[PDB]
């Protein structure tokens, strides 16, 4: 495999201490994903640490990463001071037949953060700082000349800049696309998949906002909001909480009959054991009146009934079935949850 350097999976086999192009000293493996690996390395030229994303030596992942490159460079045109919470790509090169993207060094992802809470959540206060940043970032993505849909937002793809501050950035634009290129279908990570994509419908940048809604709940409860084991399980879990989608959407939806049928009165309903539509209330998931998630924030400052109600209202606005009315970054930042 690649002269001895690659494993079965088409990944580069790392050796600590290795020096690349008399420039980068590879310190260690940070983590793996589908696209391959990220290693910690020292750049002797710029005299800083970098995270190097090493793409699998395979056409599918390579082509995907070149898309990521194009988009990242595009974003870096607009954001010259790194203000808009998108990881910075410094440069890229080929090396032992693997594309390598060189990023600024960040810290843990919000999933790993959640795992150190034992999946019991972080504070609403911290949830709010994540929210504010994330909404700002979605606002940047929606600048006309970018019009970028991340398409794979989840806690895994959101990293702290460092372990002590609440600053974050979004990573991983490998599944990303600009508005209008609608050739992809069955996109997003299932748990965070928007109704429009589930239903096979045209989609736009609002699908990220759906993802974000899911994420912010999960950041406070510690738990995925809508943990489907497949698309049917997923649409059903959404319907538990938010009820049957509006009829004017299902009428237009190619995949409507993957989850719904019509009753004799001509109205849409499910096919198939779950709680009845809209009875799994976000009011109880968040524990607005009941001390927060699992009652664990009873008495704790910043977790009042009032505060939970603001938060609930923001979320329901992000989880609007209708992509037209779903809250948009700008007005999400104007929400009373952030006053
Ligand atoms: C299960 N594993 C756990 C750890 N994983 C992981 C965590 C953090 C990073 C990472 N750390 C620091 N700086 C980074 C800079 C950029 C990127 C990155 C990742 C993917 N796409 C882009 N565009 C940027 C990651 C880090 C890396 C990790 F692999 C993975 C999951």
């Amino acid at each position: 495999y690649n002269d001895g350097y690659d494993d079965d999976n088409y990944d580069y086999i790392v050796k600590n201490g290795e020096k690349w192009m008399d420039r980068y000293e590879i310190d260690s493996l940070i983590g793996k994903g589908s696209f391959g690996q990220v290693v910690k390395a020292y750049d002797r030229v710029e005299q800083e640490w970098v995270a190097i994303k090493i793409i699998k030596n395979k056409k599918a992942f390579l082509n995907q990463a070149q898309i990521e490159v194009r988009l990242l460079e595009l974003m870096n045109k607009h954001d010259t001071e790194m203000k808009y919470y998108i990881v910075h790509l410094k440069r890229h090169f080929m090396f032992r037949n693997h594309l390598c993207l060189v990023f600024e060094m960040l810290s843990y992802n919000l999933y790993d953060l959640l795992r150190n809470t034992n999946f019991r959540g972080v504070s609403l206060n911290l949830t709010r700082k994540f929210a504010q940043q994330m909404c700002t970032a979605l606002l940047f993505l929606a600048t006309p000349e970018l019009s970028i849909i991340h398409c794979d937002l989840k806690p895994e793809n959101i990293l702290l800049c460092n372990p002590k501050r609440s600053a974050i950035k979004i990573v991983d634009f490998g599944s990303s696309c600009q508005l209008g290129q609608r050739i992809y279908q069955y996109i997003q990570s299932r748990f965070y998949r928007s109704p429009e994509v589930l239903l096979g419908m045209p989609y736009d940048l609002a699908i990220d906002m759906w993802s974000l809604g899911c994420i912010l709940v999960e950041m406070h409860t510690g738990e995925p909001l809508f943990s489907g084991a497949n698309e049917v399980d997923q649409m059903n879990k959404i319907v538990e909480v938010l009820g049957i989608p509006p009829a004017h959407i299902l009428d237009q939806a190619p995949k409507a009959r993957k989850f719904f049928e019509k009753l004799p009165d001509g109205t849409w309903n499910l096919k198939k054991e779950y709680k009845p539509p809209g009875t799994r209330k976000l009011h109880n998931i968040l524990g607005v009146e009941t001390g927060g998630p699992g009652g664990r924030r009873a008495g704790e400052s910043g977790h009042t009934v009032a505060d939970y109600l603001k938060f609930k209202d923001l979320i329901l606005r992000m989880l609007d079935y209708d992509p037209k009315t779903r809250i948009q970054p700008y007005y999400a930042l104007q929400h009373s949850f952030f006053k």
